[PDB]
């Protein structure tokens, strides 16, 4: 699955006035009386997998919302369904935290503009002038499209305490007793000059056949006049992969799991693109 | 010599509204003295972005000085421990940051903003200029008798030949070193344990694997204040034979290597500051 993490908010134009839209009270009090929203031609579902965590799926096919309406049972208990059996239609993942959110998408699932238009048909209570904006911070990539990227700058290797590369880089630098007891982990931020490609130096340590990392996290154009733009990957990717026997509630512990993992970068990134949301 | 980075910016309501102060263009915009009480305060240029901040009571220097009108570059090749323009402090300016380097009798952080506030700067209600300390210089000594060491960073310049040796143990065996500014190896602890002897073995290394440090921690028991330490010294070291000029080249060869440090401490400890 594609995944990203995103700030959420609703204010005036330029970002002017930002407040947060109560994103958990306002999902959570639309479950008693669940129906789909339609939009168009599509027809967009939300339902809880577990206190954070929502499954957000998509569909314009009229004899799978047919088979939604008239199966209300296998509606409300979803929480122990395989994800790809998308018997509530092409499926996307949304985590909850505060103003922010973490949110994966199967290939067909809902998109964060699939999410605005739910949030404004579902009734987001709106001023006048005032919109919902969810605004992508860090971008969760993979191996291969590491591989194509066009220009890679600031790049930041996480290593957990447990791995014994954290030794190694301690010992170099002249320690001589590491109780691993006492660490959360070390980065290694690799700070190119002017701006500079360090492409080559990025892409050899995260192909390592021997990763010596347990997350990366760097700056990168994908293209030619894309932005610079913060990506982040896992060493044992488990979101990017396939589906597969994978239960929403297995889904959801992952992405509670890489927001704790991401969540002092996403903080970092809240406050410089977005700045203050109130609340 | 006693020596920090440190934010500038004028703030209010109940310190959330923080405003830029401009000060490059404010200095360079000025005339040279404020008579505070018996006091004297000077300001006049070194070179590019370091300004030269003396502080005097003596009546007879200042008619002197304002007679002599000592030239750019009469202030530069003097002895910077001479103090013909009275007890010095350096000021290197860039942005909202300010490196900032005093000896035993030179002017303070206060005296300084008690000069841009006597010199005029505008303040709107309830709100004072603030020179806020990010990062402060200190010593292997003070280190030793440091008993709380908490999140360290060794910044590496890629010219350090263990910068190389860290990318190759993660996998890198191609590496055009020019391309490179420096690594940082940020060491975070578990919330709130006790890290010195790993930061200790790192900084008291007698073959040093680092270029600078910076690192979270206590002098003396029931103070997290943020420190920085440079391989040489140099602005540690007292004020000997060396001019003004010199120590301006240090103010701004010491202020481009941590500007990474100096603008994340920022973002931490100020955050935002409308400019």
């Amino acid at each position: 699955m594609k995944n990203g993490f995103y700030a959420t908010y609703r204010s005036k134009n330029k970002g002017k006035d930002k407040r947060s839209i109560n994103l958990s009270v306002f999902l959570n009090s639309l479950l008693a009386d669940n129906h789909h929203l339609q939009v168009g031609s599509n027809y967009l579902y939300i339902h809880k997998i577990d206190g954070k965590t929502f499954l957000f799926t998509k569909t314009n096919d009229k004899s799978l919302v047919q088979k939604i309406n008239r199966s209300k049972a296998s509606v409300e208990d979803i929480k122990n369904s395989l994800a790809d059996d998308e018997s509530l239609g092409f499926p996307s993942f949304l985590f909850v935290e505060g103003d922010t959110i973490g949110f994966a998408r199967t290939v067909f699932g809902p998109t964060t503009s699939d999410l605005t238009d739910f949030l404004i048909g579902k009734g987001m209570s709106l001023s006048s002038g005032e919109r919902v904006q969810i605004e992508p911070l860090m971008r969760g990539t993979t191996k291969d499209d590491v591989m194509h990227m066009h220009f890679i700058g600031r790049t930041t290797v996480k290593v957990e305490a447990k791995l014994p590369v954290f030794g190694d880089i301690l010992k170099v630098l002249g320690a001589t007793d590491i109780e691993g007891e006492l660490f959360d982990s070390l980065d290694i931020v690799i700070k190119p000059k002017f701006k500079r490609d360090i492409k080559k130096v990025a892409k050899d340590i995260i192909f390592n056949p021997s990763p010596q990392f347990s997350d990366i996290s760097l700056r990168a154009k994908d293209e030619a006049g894309d932005i610079l733009t913060e990506h982040y990957l896992s060493e044992k990717g488990h979101l990017s992969a396939p589906l597969n026997k994978v239960t929403n509630a297995e889904i959801a512990e992952e992405m509670a799991y890489c927001y704790a993992r991401m969540k002092s970068d996403i903080l970092e990134c809240f406050k410089r693109q977005v700045g203050k949301v109130k609340d």
